[PDB]
């Protein structure tokens, strides 16, 4: 009775190209004879087909001009039942922090952890705001949460359990120009601290 | 005194004013303002860079980019040396001031007792600002009596010959506003175009 969606965009997944990712909040939809269409605000062409798969409706294109809205509708046969105007920069789901490490400093008694970004976060130069996320990685029951803008975050050791496994992990969202989602986590990184 | 609101000031874009280039030229809304230590800069949704620097060019200030992020707002700022004196945060795409219309052509066409103005504007071509309204305005050439406008989206429009004073020189000429997502102001005048209409019987 409720065809009512939600959508992520994606930017440069793939080289220049991005992508747009839909799905109907309600899990029991039967999508069967549902289609999903984007029109506006596109490369030089009126309208794209989204394709399904497993009840996501994708398109990967370089079409996407990213300024102006878009309108995102779901259709039978040609009957629009229902649609939504949608800024594809107000979101943006970013690609996942990775290659995240940790560095112990002897004469500061502290813990160095950095990690990678996007391409995109370097070209445009200050939109992510980071959420690192750490935890002893067994006993201890809620995260400990740090927002910041860069790739480093300083640890003093003395602020962390002796001799005991850390587990931490990254994650990004759209902060400023860009609105959006929270990337998935990265891979999680653990390591164990110095014994006293 | 001297005060604070002397420093006010306005901005309009030029959205690939040049190719793929932009430019965003702000100037004083006093005329007047003793300029010579003060120069323009804008922070913030650029590409690759953190913040640009503007020319001053006699009274205005001026830079050309491709890097404008065309997404949120930037931060505009009178500069005293180093230092910020008062900015503005601004969204580019928000005070284009579309290039203008030119040539322009009026002909009477004689079967259809009218006259088909058309022109021409850069915009067609453009991948962003593409959609304009357009104002013609003519008028008389013997008329401070003033002008009749005509709002429309494209570059050809009909004048009937009805509605015209037969035997006289007319005024024509046509300007330009972003119509669609982009938001600003209206453009120069196209230069100014001289037809008589027929005589009458
Ligand atoms: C940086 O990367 C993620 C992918 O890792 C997203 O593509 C995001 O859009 C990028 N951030 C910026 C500032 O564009
Ligand atoms: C896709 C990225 O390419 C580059 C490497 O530095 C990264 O580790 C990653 O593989
Ligand atoms: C401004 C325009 O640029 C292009 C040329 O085809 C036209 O003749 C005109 O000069």
């Amino acid at each position: 009775d409720d065809y009512s969606f939600s959508c992520y965009s994606q930017l440069e997944v793939n080289g220049s190209q991005h992508s747009l990712t839909c799905a109907f909040e309600d899990p029991d939809v039967n999508t069967t004879n549902l289609e999903f269409e984007i029109c506006g605000a596109l490369v030089e062409v009126k309208c794209l087909n989204f394709r399904k798969l497993q009840e996501i409706y994708f398109i990967e294109t370089k079409k996407f001009l990213l300024i102006g809205k878009s309108n995102i509708c779901v259709k039978v046969g040609e009957k629009s039942l229902t649609c939504k105007k949608i800024d594809l920069t107000t979101i943006v789901k970013p690609e996942a922090p990775f290659d995240l490490s940790v560095v112990y400093r002897e004469g500061a008694n502290d813990f160095v952890v950095t990690f990678n970004t996007s391409h995109l976060q370097k070209k445009y130069v200050k939109v992510l705001m980071h959420d690192v996320a750490y935890r002893q990685e067994k006993d201890e029951n809620k995260w400990t949460h740090v927002n910041l803008s860069s790739t480093k975050l300083t640890l003093l050791q003395r602020k962390l359990q002796p001799a005991a496994m850390y587990e931490i992990k990254v994650r990004s969202i759209p902060d400023h120009y860009f609105k959006g989602f929270w990337s998935e986590w990265s891979p999680s990184y653990y390591f164990r601290t110095p014994e006293i």
